[PDB]
């Protein structure tokens, strides 16, 4: 009854097109804040951030006032979209197909005219994602809010500190903070400020998933490629091991494909590490082929060069600490024995080529193990957030 | 005719903005329940629960009353959205792009004014999914409902036990229960309660799919890696078997990729088991290479150390229960025979290295079989719901 | 002119909220049918059926009547959504995000008041899909239609036989039939029936795609694993063949992954067949390793046991129908010859171990071929619809 | 001013429910055409065609007429949806979730009452796709348009030739043509025609993508399988080559999976060709195993049968154009020499088995090369559109 | 108060159907521009461009004028969709399911009647994408804007230079420019121009992603195939290396599949390069098989032809710079020695076939290395934008 009288009275001559100020020259203050509930997606390719956010707007409507003694029990009235005036505050850098992601709830007003509008939404904002340091990257995503048509002398947009009391932690990203900043804009025509409120969402990528599902499968496969150097050449499986390890890494590259970004703004750190892994495993297969040329060298081919003999068999091998009728019977038997002697001389030349190949294996083992470690620790710890990341995620 | 008169009479001076109470100071009770028909999706990455739910709301409209003797045959009237007042009860933790998932059906009212509103919907709710114990994980998803703008002195939200009589069992999740709880909230300004009704949907992941399409393909591939230790070194296929088993497991890791979650909140149990499998198969290839170094050891290399001879050939091998012209003719023939004697001495040294490699194979077989079983049974039975899970799903 | 007069006359005092009966106590009959044009999707995971369906509703509006002599040429009038009354018949088990999939076309009415409403739609219905017998499964999907708010004394819902004259045959599913059944419901409060009309869409999965893209690639790969038993042990490729066949089957398991359902309600028939295939191929690699232990057995190891010699070399091999100076010269020459004699004795022991391995190969060939055939024909023909399926699809 | 007067005058007593004819018994002619801009998708699984189309409708409104001398400068008026009458022409075989894909633009009317309505849309139509001859298939997709509620005595639907002047050529499909045909329908009740206008979009699949990304990768892999027959048996890599080629083809089958349709209406031509490829490569591995049994046949096994010796070594090999103290010393030396003689006899028997295997290799080479070519050229040129397709696409 | 009076005054007799000109014969000028914020997607298959764009429209409304001295403080009024007249400027080549992607914001008007409409949107436009030169391709996408129903004497559409001040650089595409051009159209009926404004978005594909994730993995795998020629034939792993490299390339072809376009309008440059890679690796396996036939040639087969001996062993090998009782004892011993002599003659014939195979390896190495380099540099540098692309992206 009092409620029914009040609602009928409040809408009389009310124009939702009117900015509700007692003085049309003076400004209308709007307090803008938001409440971040979730970070939903950080899409690299589309360059979009998806968040669950409750916007908070407060302002005063000069016309929606009543004395509560004259309307006992009626302390607040609600109005649905299109019935009272509302600030046209929109997310400027919206990437949503609708552009306005808000669900238009009721606007709460008390007897003094204080309006409270709490539109929820699943916002999509345009954000430049820098994947240079991926997986250890850190993003700074701006959420720029302002009025679509009212300058600062009409809609004076003020800012209130963002709320994160109901924030759900994500499993992919840390929330560092969501500071806001009210900034004015100026047109050369005029002196009027044009305010906006930008909340910069700062978020750190969690790296436990990437450590356990990429580095460990990648380091382990990268270590098996070095295992070729410990495998004898007589196993007949040195190429089998190395080329199948490369094949495994080709198969693993498909998993890496899905998660990897797809940009040309930089080479991601993760792409450097996996790219390097490929080269080291590819070169291991190369030196394996060179080793087998030594191991299977023809005994009746080119004599071991002096420099080959000097470098491998002496210096490197020291550094590595390796190291009537009866007369014709005499003729035939001697032929058999001297043939065994030639066979043994060729076997000894072959043994020297085989030891040269063992020495090249030990050198390739050391060289590749060192290169592997220095490329792993160097690429990974290059990231400015590496130590922090491992400290918080492991 | 009576119906037409009643509908015209009921809308006269009716304001859908008005909370329909005879006394504007007294509260309006709303009975809130839901009916769960389906659990549609439990998305780990988005942290969203998708459910088919029929909401149930009941309340009394003071204005929608008539005497049925004066309107014979007209016992109930229906009203579409926006014509009568409705409670603004919304899912607070909604993750839907629309935020309101309900389909606004008609509100049923009888002659006494009892309103019944049964909005169906496909709701999307924000839920923290804990995949620590995946596949044996259990989720507890809150569905928090309340009025967007009416405190407890205005909209007194009461709760009724949720219905599951029309629940369709899922193929991925058990339904443990859906208990509800009415909880009040307080603001330091005021003494008024702010009620909400939270239905906590508790659901257990069924594990038959994961047993049959992951463990069995994973255990079987994990067992073939142990088969390398029974394969002779003379087959020339020991690396072929082990490295192709690893390759198969790299290929299987791609299938595992799709289903696995993608978080850094914890290491899922399934990730521990598959990660361990990789290490055990990788190490099997490592010890295989060590075995081949023994099998293919040069007869003219370093003599079998004392400790090598003691450890392998004696202790471990016992534990395993393994164990003129004519004178020149004499010269040449003796050379041939003494050459055969040296060849046999080198063959015997080689046989002792080969038996050392057979002993290392039997030891690696036992060690890896034990490690495999203890990591399988230990990781799997670590899950607090393991015994239950297997009891209900197998 | 007559049309314009009629439309103005019909809407005078017309309330689209009013159920259009001359007597408000008597019921309003609604004839409900549908026309199935397409089966669009049978989604296992979501438990949803997608269909193209034209609903058919007929009823009488007491108010939309005119004499055609007074309105010459005007025999029918059409009305768009929200202008005249409409039955609130909805699909109860809808799984659509909108819940109402219908496109609200015009309602056709003739001079006698007979209304005809033909809403088309792409309906999504909740359906339990039973994939126990997949690919030979048969689904029975209910489409339950009724009025959201009118009991049987108000809206008397009658059923008419469903039309399939414009049905487009699917490439994935046969249409067995779409019988309907009008069923009443009762509440313990009251005696009034609450009717619904359920059309049960019965559909058989076509199996030609699954025969040609799974069984044949699976049987062929399953046959190559048995080919290992015909491969000699001297090829040096027995493990290569078997383990690469398993690798191929691991690669094929990824294709199988996409199409396979993902439930824990049962083990699908297809999952049993492929799971069995894995075991048989895995065990083939196991017995291959055992065969190579016989083939490569050390001549100076443990003597062939009696039972090994009895079982393999006699019984199984029969069942398979297999089967001064001069004196020192004498000393040296005799050493050479007796060494050749020992070498030949060891070669003969080795030949007996090698024949034992050939016998185990022939036995493993027979055993695995029989197991393979019995598991293929047994799993496949277990399906209650197997013979029919092959008869209609091949 | 004249425009403002005209718009106010035209809407006076205008009913958008009224079919706008001067005589309510006479029909209203509607000229229907469309303009095809793009073919967007031909989805096999969903059985849907997606097209960008501008519909064209023309008709006369008896009421929207004015004299332009009385309204100088005002020659045309536009009206938005729901303000004037519009034909309810819809795509009958629509597969869109909205069913009406049109964007409701303004209707253009001149002073004589000629209305022009040009609704654009992205239409989804139900089309049976026949993939029997895929990749050389040709589709004929009907777009059936008619009025939802007006028979031919009310809405006389006439047809105008479709426009393709603004058609964007597709990269996947040729446009053969889009002929239309006006067809009447009759109900046994009545004599009134029920017209529809069906535009049959005829489109040929372009095959360059499928030639270059499937046939060439498939023929090349199919040729490498035949390369096994030229590889010597002493390489020790014959199974390695063949089984890895099959593995590669298993890996290639995954790419084939994505693009292949998924129906059981027929076996696609592409499925026959790839299915045949599998069999030929599988059988190549089979005959390779048979070849190795000949190559590695035991010298002390079963003597080469007469028919084996006759068939292979003579006929096929011709067709292929292949082809005191001293006495004991005598005893020991003779033993050594006669042992070498037996070894050479066994080597010669082995050489004859090895040549038999070379002959089986040359025969298997010829047989498989011929089978391969005849299955490639036969399957491919079976397609009725093969020669045309290659002529237009290559 | 002044604002409320003004809004009430402006809507009095205002018709949003009226083009707002003082003279109905004279035209209404509309200044059209846009502001490009983002390039979101360049979809090859759908032939669609997705962009984030703020449209800019300016025009004069004759009716929305007031004197600001009479309305102090009220300098601008805003109006929502459907309240004032708006130009019906649409994107003609729209590929959006809604066709109108704009979010209808308020129209800003000042006291002089100057209207400003700034609709944002995520536009989808139909664009022919030419992937002939992919990854070095350059696209020219037209965005054709015009009025749906107003010719040039009614709506005179003028163009203003497009803004890119708020353009976010993409990670996949450079923005070369967005020039616009106002073009008139003529109908043979009439002399009136029909203007449109086309902004041609020109954009260059960035190629760093494609260099690092395709060329390098492709060149490296293409180089390992050439490594077969350096591998000795005695390793027993030449086919293993080559066929596994091909297998790896088959696995890599799956990654290539996802990113590759799917058209038959041309063969993309990337498809030529990868297709060529396959042939070169396939042929390497072919020549490897030929090499092994030489290496494993039977010593007792066909004598090395003259031309074979001349070509390989002389010319090519020079170009490559390679190069009583006692009498019976005599009989037996001579048999042993002459047998060793025959064995050595066969070993020497075999050595000559083996050196012929080494020569064919060195020739195949040179031939394939040259072919590889010329096909890589030739295909890649064929692209007209190659040098630029590498200069800007590397
Ligand atoms: C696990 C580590 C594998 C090596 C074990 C040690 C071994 O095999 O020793 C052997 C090799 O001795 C070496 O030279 C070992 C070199 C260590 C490996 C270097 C790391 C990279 C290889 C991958 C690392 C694993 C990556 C994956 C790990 C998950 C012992 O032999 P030795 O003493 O050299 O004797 C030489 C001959 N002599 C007796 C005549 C002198
Ligand atoms: C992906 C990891 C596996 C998760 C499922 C565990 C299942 C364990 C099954 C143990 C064996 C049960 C046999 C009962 C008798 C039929």
């Amino acid at each position: 009854e009092f409620q029914r009288k009040l609602y009928k009275e409040l809408v009389k001559n009310y124009n939702p097109l009117e900015r509700p100020v007692a003085n049309d020259s003076q400004p209308l203050t709007v307090y803008f804040s938001l409440s971040l509930l979730q970070i939903m997606d950080v899409d690299e390719k589309n360059q979009v951030l998806t968040t669950n956010i409750w916007l908070q707007m407060s302002w005063t409507d000069h016309y929606l006032q009543w004395n509560v003694s004259e309307y006992p029990g009626v302390k607040t009235v609600r109005f649905p979209d299109g019935q009272i005036w509302k600030p046209d505050i929109l997310l400027y850098n919206s990437a949503d197909e609708r552009f306005d992601a808000t669900f238009h709830t009721n606007v709460l007003v008390n007897s003094s005219g204080h309006c409270q509008y709490l539109p929820p939404g699943i916002f999509k904002s345009s954000c430049y994602i820098d994947v240079r340091w991926f997986p250890f990257d850190v993003q700074h995503c701006k959420l720029k809010f302002g009025s679509w048509s009212y300058g600062g002398w009409s809609l004076d947009l003020q800012m209130q500190e963002a709320d994160i009391s109901g924030y759900i932690p994500n499993g992919e990203w840390d929330l560092v903070g969501i500071p806001g900043k009210r900034s004015e804009r100026f047109y050369e025509c005029c002196k009027e400020p044009y305010p906006d409120v930008t909340f910069t969402v700062t978020m750190r990528r969690r790296t436990l998933y990437y450590g356990l599902n990429l580095l460990i499968p990648c380091v382990l496969i990268s270590a098996l490629a070095l295992l070729v150097f410990l495998l004898p050449a007589d196993s007949g499986e040195k190429i089998s091991l190395g080329i199948t390890v490369l094949l495994s890494l080709t198969v693993f590259m498909l998993l890496v494909a899905e998660i990897m970004p797809a940009t040309s703004d930089s080479v991601p750190l993760i792409a450097q590490y996996f790219a390097s892994t490929m080269i080291i495993v590819g070169l291991s297969v190369v030196v394996t082929v060179i080793v087998l040329q030594y191991h299977h060298h023809d005994p009746d081919g080119g004599k071991m060069p002096k420099w080959t003999r000097v470098i491998l068999l002496n210096w490197c091998a020291w550094f590595l600490r390796m190291k009537p009728d009866l007369a014709k019977i005499l003729e035939e038997v001697r032929y058999i024995a001297n043939r065994f002697r030639c066979q043994d001389e060729s076997e000894a030349v072959c043994s020297e080529w085989k030891f040269a190949a063992c020495v090249v294996d030990r050198l390739c083992l050391m060289a590749f193990s060192v290169f592997t470690i220095i490329c792993t620790i160097g690429i990974l710890m290059s990231a400015p957030n590496f130590v922090e990341a491992v400290s918080k995620d492991f």
